[PDB]
């Protein structure tokens, strides 16, 4: 059910026209000041997980309303990819439908690992410098 492979070809082949189905692992807000909260996101496709995702603040609703929450599983209808300054290209999800609640799903989906650290396998990348977890948690 969910699209195995996505977060690579998002990533590697830049395929920005994918509607891919992918499961929340984790919300975080970004900043927790008194301002209108902005969500990180990490989401798997069963083989990786990505932490590189914000949703659009559109869509702050869906999590509010908790409909949008840990392993609830969702299908990306719209989205873009930004590059900060110190070049991490993050995921905007502009559009998207909750699929299954994550009450329904019950459960992580698969053994993914992260992208930055390991392929579409379920193994690990060579790390000679020990670095490749930096924007993981």
């Amino acid at each position: 059910q969910l699209s195995e492979g996505a977060i690579a070809a998002i990533m590697q082949k830049g395929d920005t026209n994918i509607k891919p189905i992918l499961q929340v692992i984790n919300i975080r807000p970004i900043t927790t000041g008194n301002s209108p909260p902005r969500y990180r996101l990490l989401m798997s496709d069963g083989l990786n997980t990505l932490s590189s995702f914000m949703l659009a603040t559109q869509l702050n609703p869906l999590v509010e309303e908790e409909q949008l929450s840990s392993n609830c599983v969702c299908q990306i209808h719209r989205f873009i990819v930004n590059t900060l300054k110190d070049g991490r290209r993050v995921v905007i999800l502009m559009e998207l439908e909750v699929l299954k609640s994550a009450e329904a799903v019950g459960v992580k989906i698969g053994n993914p690992v992260p992208y930055n650290e390991g392929t579409s396998s379920g193994s690990y990348d060579i790390d000679n410098f020990d670095i490749d977890d930096f924007d993981d948690d």
